[PDB]
């Protein structure tokens, strides 16, 4: 199976996942010059007052904060996104280095790493169904960058020790996903896909133009998970980010001049 090595990293996943080579693959580079201002896109409306963590699971590639998303308590909407999509999970992408771990990059530079706030269309019911639809999903990309802390993201980084290894889970109630924006909803946006397999062609994507600083010490406890189960052979959760995938014919929108 798929994942970041030698053997089974991005460049192998066409084999099992066809549409890895497809016509709207993610993430990209953002050319911020060749990027189109829109005046037409509206403000992000991100409405996460209400929102409710349940826990979190290191899932082999990453670890995913996950949400009741059984009702609208966590919702994005405005932007370019016609209708409300509900906030599921989150999770980050990241380097071995600070000077790698995003997938996006904005003209070639990478950041330290990148929160996907993964959101999906209310109105295809669950999940499951919407990642089958060319809108399905929205998914919210912050960038991290290595420098002072950022407080809000803490909770999170004490936790990891709890769920070391692959399968490991554990209750993560009470998170509020507001101590992880930065100042600005100034976006970028493109249609794309999700950039793990199963590579679906379903992500309206929106990447905001400001990063937010978190501390080497924030970044470094992310780099002592691992990709292995307990009890396997011990292979550090880094440098699990696919690169940029050609824009084909897509154009980027910015919601700023
Ligand atoms: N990176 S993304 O474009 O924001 C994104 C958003 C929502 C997603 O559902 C995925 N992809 C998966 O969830 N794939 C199944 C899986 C992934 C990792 N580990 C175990 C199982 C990627
Ligand atoms: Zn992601």
């Amino acid at each position: 199976h798929w994942g970041y090595g030698k053997h089974n990293g991005p460049e192998h996943w066409h084999k099992d996942f066809p549409i890895a080579k497809g016509e709207r693959q993610s993430p990209v580079d953002i050319d911020t010059h060749t990027a189109k201002y829109d005046p037409s896109l509206k403000p992000l409306s991100v409405s996460y007052d209400q929102a409710t963590s349940l826990r979190i699971l290191n899932n082999g590639h990453a670890f995913n904060v996950e949400f009741d998303d059984s009702q609208d308590k966590a919702v994005l909407k405005g932007g370019p996104l016609d209708g409300t999509y509900r906030l599921i999970q989150f999770h980050f992408h990241w380097g071995s280095l600070d000077g790698q771990g995003s997938e996006h990059t904005v003209d070639k530079k990478k950041y330290a790493a990148e929160l996907h706030l993964v959101h999906w269309n209310t109105k295809y019911g669950d999940f499951g169904k919407a990642v089958q639809q060319p809108d399905g999903l929205a998914v919210l990309g912050i960038f991290l960058k290595v420098g002072s802390a950022k407080p809000g993201l803490q909770k999170v980084v004490d936790v990891l020790d709890s769920i070391k290894t692959k399968g490991k889970s554990a209750d993560f109630t009470n998170f509020d996903p507001r101590g992880l924006l930065p100042e600005s909803l100034d976006y970028w946006t493109y249609p794309g896909s999700l950039t793990t397999p199963p590579l679906l062609e379903c992500v309206t994507w929106i990447v905001l133009k400001e990063p937010i600083s978190v501390s080497s010490e924030q970044v470094l406890k992310f780099r002592k998970l691992n990709f292995n189960g307990e009890g396997e052979p011990e292979e550090l959760m880094v440098d699990n980010w696919r690169p940029a995938q050609p824009l084909k014919n897509r154009q980027i929108k910015a919601s700023f001049k």
